[PDB]
């Protein structure tokens, strides 16, 4: 459930965000982890491309990374708006709560709580919420887204352109378808448707276309 | 975070709460877990003290598996309600996702949950939700709760008786306280206061007481 690799992720977004350089001992601190442990975290992580240890021993994220990461702090304060705003957990304790939550929530569960929520702009705890626009807010495819179943759706876208073829356209226109446109778608081829118508377609367309888603 | 231990727990109530026997190979089929893997896990915790291979070689919880078992389903059943009621998550996606939420929940989470949603009575598949009263609805211590912071818481218861011482018682008463109341507490010692017042305590008361918470 948990990944080791999103909590090491995350990590280093967050001292990134505060103006800190990301160095190894600030992350084995921060994770109360051993220098060792994270010495053999990191050489796992840099073989799947998620981190590159940079000329002057700091960590750079990857683009990959980057967009892993990224998803793990708009999870954690999508949870924390939850927790506040609907829920009324003692704001004492609406962090670590999050820590655990910001592993185990689906995409989609994000998509229907920027519906229900008023302001997704900010945690609580003052800081933006990243990566609204990979959620249509190219895609986405439707393829892939378708689924079966149918549905529806728306677309847106478708392309055409581219285609080539054509043809278808026409167809577508016819039917119408376209774108825106619704439508439806478926796957079964695828287808678508418207119207009615258807358509169917192819493939291319578916593929392409785308778508867205509504 | 996910402790498997609580997923075999959970997989043997819900088994048994279906008027089917908890035999070993019900359990590796749902869990999608080879006869040898589920063997060498039973038979760590039946050395904590959690379950008992049965004279008929079916798997009794003991006390203590029995309470930890309720509280997750508790849990689940609470996230499923706060899933559909609130969240408006597509209900084909409802269980899923539940059971991954139900190890991170915090049973802070579930005394707000109480008390935001109307009816805690059954889930939306219509079964009880269980343990209510080990949560004041002895415990818781304060111590534990406490814390520191202060806170307040408440208471418840103391005691006283027892114691021894006283012284215180017174113181317580013055213051016052007581128981119921408420208260604050815390621590620082412790305490407590109321009124014013304060107381412181002591340790015894612390411790006791318780307480619860408010
Ligand atoms: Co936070
Ligand atoms: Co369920």
């Amino acid at each position: 459930l948990v990944d080791t690799t999103e909590m090491y992720l995350r990590t280093i977004y967050e001292l990134e965000e505060e103006g800190v350089t990301p160095l190894r001992a600030r992350i084995a601190e921060r994770l109360e982890q051993s220098g060792p442990t994270v010495s053999q975290t990191v050489a796992r992580m840099e073989r799947d491309g998620l981190v590159v240890v940079a000329s002057d021993r700091s960590l750079q994220m990857t683009p990959t990374g980057r967009t892993l990461a990224t998803a793990v702090m708009r999870k954690h304060r999508l949870a924390e708006r939850l927790l506040t705003d609907i829920i009324g957990l003692d704001i004492n304790k609406v962090h670590d709560e999050a820590c655990r939550w910001e592993h185990v929530m689906s995409d989609e569960v994000e998509r229907r709580l920027v519906k229900v929520l008023k302001d997704v702009s900010r945690s609580p705890f003052g800081n933006p919420i990243p990566g609204l626009d990979e959620l249509g807010v190219p895609g986405t495819r439707v393829i892939d887204a378708a689924t079966s179943m149918p549905r529806k759706v728306r677309i847106v876208q478708i392309n055409e352109i581219f285609q080539v073829e054509t043809d278808q356209f026409t167809q577508l226109l016819d039917a119408d378808i376209r774108v825106g446109s619704e439508v439806e778608i478926v796957d079964r081829h695828i287808t678508l448707s418207h119207n009615g118508k258807d358509v169917e377609l192819l493939d291319d367309l578916a593929h392409t276309i785308r778508i867205e888603e509504l």
